Formats: C-alpha cells, structure tokens, sequence
C-alpha cells in the first residue's frame, strides 16, 4: 500500500507562514553532510547512531548525530561500512560525546536518516545515474531537469535534497522572506507502483523548526535511481 496523493486541505500554505523563509532555504542550498565508507562510532539516545564526519569544505563539525525511526534500523546499519548523504542542522542538536584528537567532547551536527550500504551499491565503470524529475507549476509541465547519483539505492533524502537545491536556484522556490509558491509536494513514484510525497512547505505560524521538519525523513526510505519516477507539483 501506498501513499494516497495530498488533498487540498492538508498542503501547507507559504502564506500562512509568517516566520523567515530562509530557515527552510538553508536546509537545501548547497547543504548537505556527505561522508564515504564511514562506520559509527557510538549513540546517544537507541534510535541513532553517532559518526565521526567532518566537513573538509567549512570545517563545522566533526561529529554527526543521525536519528533513525527505531532501533531495529539502527541496529541494521550499527556496524556496517556505510555511505551518508543528508541535510543537517544546528539549533536544538545536542548529544553527549567523548573522544579524543577532535572536538571539547562534544557533539557538532544532527540529521536523520541518509545511510546506505556502500557494499554492492554503486555501478560498474564509475557510472552516474541520472534521474528525472518533471515539475509541475499550476497542474502545467512548464521544466523538467535531472539530478545525479552515483547509488544503485539511493535514500529519497539524497534526490529531494538535489531536486530542491536544483530549483532554488533556477526557480527562486525559497527565498529569504518569502517564497513565490503557495503550495508544493514532491512525488516519488517506484517502479511498484507504490507512492509517497512530502510537503515542501513549512508548517503555519511564525516559527520554523528544521529538527520537526527534517524528522520525515527518519524512515531512511530508498528507493532505486535506476527506476523511479520524481515529480514536483507547485502552485503559486
Ligand atoms: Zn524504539
Ligand atoms: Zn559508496
């Protein structure tokens, strides 16, 4: 079973949000925590697993908290050569750390989900696959672009991280006050048949919390690039 599309009234609406646009910009443009054949290193809380990643570009962080849906999805990836692809954030990330030839014994980011096994998971003579995502402004196909992946699985984090960095440059889908769409939901379509989307916009109010909204994508779903179908529908 899949997931039915979004129905009018539950698509979050930019002109109910009155907080800065650009909390949820900062999440997508050219941000993201990427490391290669990593294993974790410890865990805070029994739902995530701790990393030691630093970002070579920006030097931020040296340690990277991923929270996961539960802790049998922990247990799966615990102690496995893994590859980690996701958007991080700072505000309300906190977890205890203790090493050494690093940072004060602390932590430096968080993010959910984004790993995959490296073993088995890439394609043969260094290939990229390209995957193409249609979008749709006002039930219109106005651009259709295509993003790239060196995974055979790749998680849904890793392509809509790409798909959003890629339309706000070209698209201005958030800016720093505003946005100039009201509406907007990225689909994945499998190769099943099976469906699912996520609202692109921020909850109402004043405030925008990137740990609650980021949470979505702690379920870790991957899906295969070679296959799936992307579409984002706007509205303005
Ligand atoms: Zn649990
Ligand atoms: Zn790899």
């Amino acid at each position: 079973e899949s997931q039915p599309d979004p129905t009018p009234d539950e698509l979050h609406k930019s002109s109910e949000f009155t907080g800065t646009m650009g909390n949820m910009k900062y999440l997508y443009d050219d941000h993201y925590v990427s490391a290669t054949k990593v294993m974790s290193v410890d865990k805070f809380l029994a739902h995530d697993l701790i990393y030691n990643i630093s970002d070579k570009k920006l030097k931020n962080y040296d340690k990277v908290k991923t929270e996961l849906l539960n802790e049998d999805l922990a247990k799966k990836y615990k102690d496995e050569v893994v590859d980690v692809y996701g958007s991080n954030y700072y505000v309300n990330c906190y977890f205890s750390s203790k090493d050494n030839v690093g940072k004060v014994t602390g932590g430096k980011t968080c993010m959910y989900g984004g790993i995959t096994k490296h073993e088995g998971n890439h394609f043969d003579n260094g290939n990229l696959q390209n995957v193409l995502i249609r979008v749709y402004e006002n039930k219109r196909n106005t651009i259709s672009f295509e993003v790239q992946t060196d995974k055979k699985s790749v998680t849904a984090q890793e392509l809509d991280i790409k798909a959003r960095n890629f339309l706000i440059n070209k698209k201005n889908l958030y800016e720093f006050n505003s946005s100039p769409y009201e509406t907007g939901y990225i689909k994945f379509i499998e190769n099943n048949g099976n469906t699912f989307w996520y609202d692109m916009m921020p909850a109402p109010g004043d405030k925008f919390d990137q740990s609650k909204y980021l949470m979505m994508y702690n379920d870790n779903k991957t899906v295969d690039s070679k296959s799936v179908k992307i579409e984002v529908h706007l509205t303005t």
